[PDB]
């Protein structure tokens, strides 16, 4: 083993480093190392930094999101001496990951039959927060009534997003390393039950929506290899293996490896909606008799990325990369509805369902460039004058903001500015009243109302309670500094609570059980 | 370009020779050359035989089927000595052919609007057989009555099988080449109004045979790439393009490179079997809409290949390789009915089905090494006891048979012994009395009847006409050796005619439109 630039190894040493590389370090880091959440480390970039370098860095880490593998005890200092060589070596072919390593990494800490026949806690679930410690590799379940912290649970490093059985009982969390976790939270202490790994890199994972499915089944798709699976519901048992890799949408030639750029659960009928990126394909994939699935495959857009449902929870609304168009699936029919033109780019993700006086029920979505948020029709029922067309554009305070969000209860869209260039702007929210649309957002000073004093306390994510009364948010800071969550009370927009906790790492994503397991947006 | 141990040459001659191997010698050679139709064509192989040899066997060809490129004028006497070259280095890597290809190679000769609105000839359409001519690269056309050919038409060189639409108006023949050309049988003289080319290699092709849907898609799987085409109906224009790759049914695991083993037209919903070899999966692909494919995975067993339809044409028996059980696919319920375990391995193919009197409605498959016939219940609603069951076995001359053959309309069960080590056996054939199957079967001196006396004079192929009471047989006898056609009245088991013509080379497999329009065996 000698790649055209940097140390010489072998095989007993470079296969070794490969496995670790693939199960430990591919889930940030990219399969062929071009890099996803962490940078690249490609050749070319490893070798300018040399063998010590590159063991200082892996040995302690940054606090910006690489681990620490020495001092954690992870990793010996043997190993990372072979990790620094590898990485400077051309890179490999990444792995298949079929049934036999599926079965290999999955494991049932508790069966079914040892489980609790019902809820044996006080805790109030549906008003739960399942909020994501992105450095501390965990996750917190946040009671949404005392406002403390009832359970924190080790995930892993790569802890993406959460998510909710239909029965509301099980916690779903997916990694970017593509391991899934289950939580039971009807113990007396919340808690893993089951866990599987499904493939290299992944960012998707979903549970049986439809009426009559409620824990049948669960899925989650992967960037690599390209696949899909399904496992049962209860157990986390691996049942199918779909590939996506086939044909595009547009040039109809094929493709080795597209990624499945995101995944919902359809209530129309029993399947789940996969997005294929690179071939830009919309799946329907029926779990009527999982022995022999049924798929429909959706031509949309090229290069498909995240979406959301409207409000009747029959359209699937998603955007593309370098595309101004909004692909609306028809999940009922089966078919592609509209490509709406928006201004600009739309930026990837759920979007935001209200009622709009003048134009019924619209679908909302903002630009990130300059924080504008384009408005649809979708009631081509009622509203067909409207149904599937850009009918208006709102004004928040400007670049970079990564949700919005209101709820059927609320009289309001709340959107950060998360990556705004003005410090001061990405430390606020701005409030739309759906009442008067023609007014000018309100600012809400969420990092001044913790009170942190520090760093950039950046502001992200605004979410909802089960009552539709009060709105969190995450106010950022990272590992070292001090982080909180922010509390409004949405019919006042005054402050309403603020929690911290010595254990609130980084805090991200929030996840309310109810409005998670009933897509409520 | 240099290999291990023969002719260097480089990149603007080894291009070119690859190009021309891909299109001109994939067909019979294997797409890396392993070998089918031909010999393989492997570096060690080729290596042996030295560059002298190769270009003397690729200009003059063998009468056993290899053509002949010098002295037809395919190929000059520079590039014969390129290829000669380029078979003795590695194989390189198979190229995919996505729509850009397949549009390449399609060509209108005749615009729909320009056809015949009615049928322009005299010709008795449904009682004519489109006979394969093997070696002459062509089809021919016999009149079912007049016992003459009516139109000889060039299709290419691997002319592998024909089929027909389910208007009775076009003919489809497709090449191991994957070439299809699309024959109007309402012209003046029939003649050719459409080609396309779907792959490297290919073993099948269909119409769609759902009431309503006549004439509207055309499909053909191919061996590589591993993927399955769509066409309309009309022009042969291509719609979609299918991959075949994916998860195996047995491990679970992905795999490269699934052949089309077969594809069959369903009768009780708009769709498409398809057989998928090495992943073991029987596709059934939905054409009520093309934009928006549905598709149903059927598992059933590892190797799957050809099969045909049972008497009320639901249910698809199907072979695989190496193994003694028929997979039963329930078209109309789209799922797995069962795993018939016969005695031996059965010989892949359509079957031959009839009522026998003690077990009602059965499908018969034979049995290559001893020459036995498995029978098989087909009626579970009136007939239980004995659906999907092993009922009967019968016992014919001996190995090697490859086609057995029966009809609604007679009391007659034909079957060949083409490949049976005894010649006398292998220029016979067995008639099997349906109203006492205690009884053995007569042998019909079919070789004797023409009259050829000379070489093998091989015997295949049992074939009826529209009515029922004439059963064809082909008589082998390779290129320059003289061939005919026997056929036999069905009712008195009694020479009736005998087809011989000038241009009748080396006959092989004979498709009566009506039986081959309707599926009728
Ligand atoms: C495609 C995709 C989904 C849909 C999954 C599904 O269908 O189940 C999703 C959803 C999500 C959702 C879903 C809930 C929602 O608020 O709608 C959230 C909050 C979330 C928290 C974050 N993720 Fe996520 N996430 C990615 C991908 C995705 N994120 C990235 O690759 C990206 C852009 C870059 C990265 O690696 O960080 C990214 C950044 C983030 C964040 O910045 C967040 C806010 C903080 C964090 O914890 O990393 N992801
Ligand atoms: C998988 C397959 C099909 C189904 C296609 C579809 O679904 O549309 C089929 C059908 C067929 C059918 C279908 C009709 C029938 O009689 O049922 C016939 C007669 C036929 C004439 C032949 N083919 Fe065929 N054929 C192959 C493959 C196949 N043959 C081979 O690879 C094989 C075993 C070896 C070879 O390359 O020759 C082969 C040999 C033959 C023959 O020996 C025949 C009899 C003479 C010839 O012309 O080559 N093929
Ligand atoms: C995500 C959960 C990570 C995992 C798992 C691993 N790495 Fe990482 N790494 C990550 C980030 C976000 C960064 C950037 C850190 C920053 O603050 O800038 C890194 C960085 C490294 C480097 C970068 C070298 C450089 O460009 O300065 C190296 C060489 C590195 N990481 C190696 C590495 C290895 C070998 C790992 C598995 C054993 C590994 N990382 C895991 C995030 C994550
Ligand atoms: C099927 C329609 C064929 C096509 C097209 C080509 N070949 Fe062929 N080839 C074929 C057969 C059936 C055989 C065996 C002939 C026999 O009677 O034994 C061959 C043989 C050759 C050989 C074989 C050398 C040997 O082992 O003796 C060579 C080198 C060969 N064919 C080359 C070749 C090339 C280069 C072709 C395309 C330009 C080609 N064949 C086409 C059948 C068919």
């Amino acid at each position: 083993v000698r790649t055209n630039g940097a140390p010489d190894m072998s095989e007993s040493e470079f296969n070794e480093a490969k496995q670790i590389y693939f199960q430990r370090c591919a889930g940030c880091h990219g399969v062929l190392r071009k890099g996803a959440t962490g940078k690249p480390l490609t050749p070319d970039i490893t070798q300018q930094r040399g063998q010590q370098y590159l063991e200082a860095l892996i040995t302690y880490g940054t606090p910006l999101g690489m681990p620490n593998w020495g001092s954690s005890g992870e990793l010996s200092k043997e190993q990372i001496t072979l990790m620094a060589k590898y990485i400077q070596h051309t890179p490999p072919q990444p792995p298949e990951w079929g049934m036999p390593e599926m079965r290999e990494s999955w494991k049932v800490l508790v069966k079914p039959e040892d489980r609790p026949k019902k809820q044996l806690n006080d805790l109030d679930l549906p008003n739960l927060f399942s909020v994501t410690l992105r450095d501390a590799g965990q996750i917190a379940l946040v009671d949404g009534d005392s406002k403390k912290i009832v359970k924190v649970i080790d995930t892993g490093y790569a802890v993406h997003i959460s998510r909710m059985s239909a029965s509301g009982r099980y916690l779903l969390v997916i990694g970017r390393d593509a391991r899934i976790d289950m939580i039971d939270l009807w113990a007396k202490e919340p808690t893993k039950v089951a866990e599987i790994k499904i493939g290299i890199e992944a960012r998707s994972v979903e549970s049986s929506k439809f009426k009559g499915y409620e824990d049948r089944y669960t899925i989650a798709g992967a960037y690599w290899p390209p696949q899909f699976a399904i496992m049962d519901g209860e157990t986390l048992e691996p049942k199918q293996i779909v590939s996506t890799r086939g044909m595009t949408v547009d040039t109809q030639t094929y493709h080795p490896e597209p990624r499945v750029a995101a995944i919902i659960a359809s209530h129309e009928h029993p399947e789940f909606i996969v997005n294929v990126k690179e071939t830009g394909k919309v799946l329907l994939v029926n779990y009527k008799d999982i022995d022999n699935l049924t798929v429909t495959s959706i031509g949309a857009a090229p290069f498909l990325a995240d979406g959301g449902w409207d409000s009747s929870h029959r359209y699937f609304m998603t955007a593309a990369n370098n595309s101004n168009k909004v692909a609306v699936i028809d999940s009922k029919d089966r078919r592609l509805s509209a490509l709406v033109d928006v201004g600009k780019t739309p930026h990837p993700g759920r979007g935001a369902n209200f009622v709009h006086p003048k134009y019924g029920p619209v679908w909302s979505t903002s630009h990130l460039g300059d924080g504008s948020i384009s408005l649809i029709g979708t009631d081509p029922k009622n509203h067909p004058q409207y149904a599937w067309k850009k009918v208006a554009e709102l004004q928040g305070q400007g670049g970079g903001s990564l949700f919005i969000k209101t709820h059927p209860k609320s009289s309001h869209l709340y959107v950060d500015t998360t990556f705004n260039p003005d410090a001061r702007i990405s430390q606020s929210v701005a409030v739309f009243d759906l009442k008067n649309l023609d007014a000018k957002y309100q600012v809400l000073p969420i990092a001044e109302w913790a009170d942190l004093g520090e760093g950039a306390k950046r502001v992200v994510q605004p979410e909802y309670n089960k009552r539709g009364d009060e709105v969190w948010f995450s106010v950022w800071n990272g590992k070292n500094d001090s982080s909180a969550l922010v509390v409004v009370d949405d019919k006042t927009l005054k402050l309403k609570a603020v929690v911290k906790d010595p254990r609130l790492i980084t805090p991200t994503g929030k996840f309310n059980v109810y409005n998670t397991q009933h897509d409520v947006y």
